[PDB]
């Protein structure tokens, strides 16, 4: 009779999630006045002057800012049921914490902000078994992202994706020496049209772990 919420995750802070915001959408004019991105358009999209990201990812966040945990589609979603009961969920429900962004990042399809989650928010992630063929050799959580921005044709879901795309590679020493020197951090470029900024001070955001029902 009671049904889930279509996703758990941290929900962050209006103000949290404004600078996050504002964060990216400077990192994509950045990185689009960036020569060493310039020079790469070809492997970025398929058609032609320069390209301004904003636009391109036009399919924005509307509301507040968040990073999910696990989707449920309100109990639909495979082990979604299992992932409720779980007593550090409830527990943890409508209680606040403190979220670590260690880069940001960008991909023909997404522009997201990867979060590097504690122990006791892992605690918080899920450990369903119907995997990935992308999480092989990663720790749990490697997936945890904010999503900033989605191409057109874009499904949900897909940051997540193209993180632990771009973080196989840092595995591999296939990330290479940086490309450039933006004001926030070091940036790189890994081919394929994905980017990442690693930042030299780690950003903290405040959230709330809660359910979202839409
Ligand atoms: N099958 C799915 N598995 C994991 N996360 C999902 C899935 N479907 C949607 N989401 C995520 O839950 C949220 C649902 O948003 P939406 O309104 O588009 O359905 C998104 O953050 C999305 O992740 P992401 O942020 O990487 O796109």
């Amino acid at each position: 009779k009671d049904f889930l919420p279509l996703y758990f995750g941290w929900f962050l802070t209006k103000k949290s999630s404004e600078t996050l915001r504002k964060a990216g959408q400077v990192f994509l004019e950045e990185l689009g006045n960036h020569k060493a991105f310039k020079k790469e358009l070809r492997h970025f999209i398929s058609g032609d002057e320069k390209l301004e990201l904003v636009s391109y990812f036009g399919k924005r966040p509307p509301g507040v800012l968040h990073c999910t945990t696990k989707f449920c589609d309100y109990g639909k979603a495979a082990g979604a049921e299992e992932y409720a009961q779980q007593e550090v969920v409830k527990r943890s429900y409508g209680k606040a914490f403190k979220l670590s962004i260690s880069a940001l990042f960008v991909t023909p399809k997404t522009a997201g902000a990867q979060v590097v989650l504690t122990d006791q928010e892992l605690q918080l992630w899920p450990s369903d078994l119907d995997k990935p063929s992308a999480s092989e050799g990663l720790p749990p959580g490697s997936r945890a992202h904010v999503t900033l921005g989605c191409a057109a044709d874009v499904q949900p879901a897909q940051t997540g994706l193209d993180l632990l795309d771009i973080l196989q590679q840092v595995k591999g020493g296939s990330q290479g020496e940086a490309v450039g020197e933006l004001p926030r951090g070091k940036l790189y470029s890994l081919g394929k049209g994905r980017w990442m900024l690693s930042l030299t001070k780690k950003m903290e955001v405040k959230a709330i772990f809660t359910g979202y029902y839409g």
